[PDB]
């Protein structure tokens, strides 16, 4: 049982985690300005 | 009728929505500086 969807899916989850980290940092910078 | 393109496509739309949210926040920070 082999599939390539799960590895690229895990890459999608970790890049989405990096996106949420960037969103958290931008909310932090918006709080630092304001 | 089964396909894996729609679920990764919906993941693409929601990450693109997060990208547009990051772009909106960066335009907001550019307006806050200027």
């Amino acid at each position: 049982a082999n599939d390539n969807s799960e590895e690229m899916r895990h890459r999608f989850r970790q890049l989405d985690s990096k996106l949420n980290d960037l969103k958290s940092l931008l909310k932090e910078i918006a709080n630092n300005i304001k």
